[PDB]
């Protein structure tokens, strides 16, 4: 039943967290986390860009999110704003984390990404 | 407190929720909302697109969330899975919806979008 949300900032790399020590995931200072209460998750997030003019690599613009050794997702766009994640049945021992093509693609500022444990929805209409 | 999150099959038009009657939120059975409750949430969904090899025509695969009248995100990609949201903070009365360029783009299978009422995360790690 205890909500059990965590939003992890790319701009101070903090977790921002429902309580001292949410019971459903640990997380970690490099931006990872790990689920420890098996249910039904939202991953979410926002991936912002920097300016194409600032961009010096020849890689493309792509996340992906990893859940243990397996890509969860894989995303990708001519460097825009980019949402990330969608409900997830997760278990007990699910490491999840991002890879980014380059480091070097990502606005640190308002760039954010974490979990919420979800509640059922068992009424329909 | 009462945790208060929906969800919208596009499949079926039909809402999944928390409760019988959600406090922060009335819906549509066109896949709208309106916010009953001020505060911060997470907008969420993915929205998936018909394959490419059967769209023969130039028009852009775009998807756009209003708040109100307001533009909240514009998305696009070249006709894959499509993560929507972000959080935002939203205001009792505001009505949330999205707009497509082409309805015709849109596969109804798997497609879905919602909102969550977030808890406070008052704790930083």
């Amino acid at each position: 039943i205890e909500s059990c949300m965590v939003k992890f900032e790319l701009s101070s790399s903090k977790w921002h967290m429902t309580s001292p020590k949410p019971h459903c995931v640990n997380t970690t200072s490099d931006g990872k986390l790990k689920i420890l209460q098996s249910g039904t998750y939202l991953i979410y997030g926002q991936v912002i860009p920097v300016d194409k003019k600032y961009i010096k690599d020849n890689a493309p613009f792509v996340v992906q999110i990893y859940k243990k050794n397996d890509v969860l997702q894989t995303l990708m766009n001519d460097f825009q704003i980019l949402p990330i994640g969608g409900v997830y049945e997760l278990h007990a021992g699910d490491n999840i984390y991002l890879k980014f093509n380059s480091k070097d693609h990502i606005q640190k500022n308002n760039t954010y990404w974490g979990i919420i444990l979800m509640p059922d929805l068992p009424f329909i209409s």
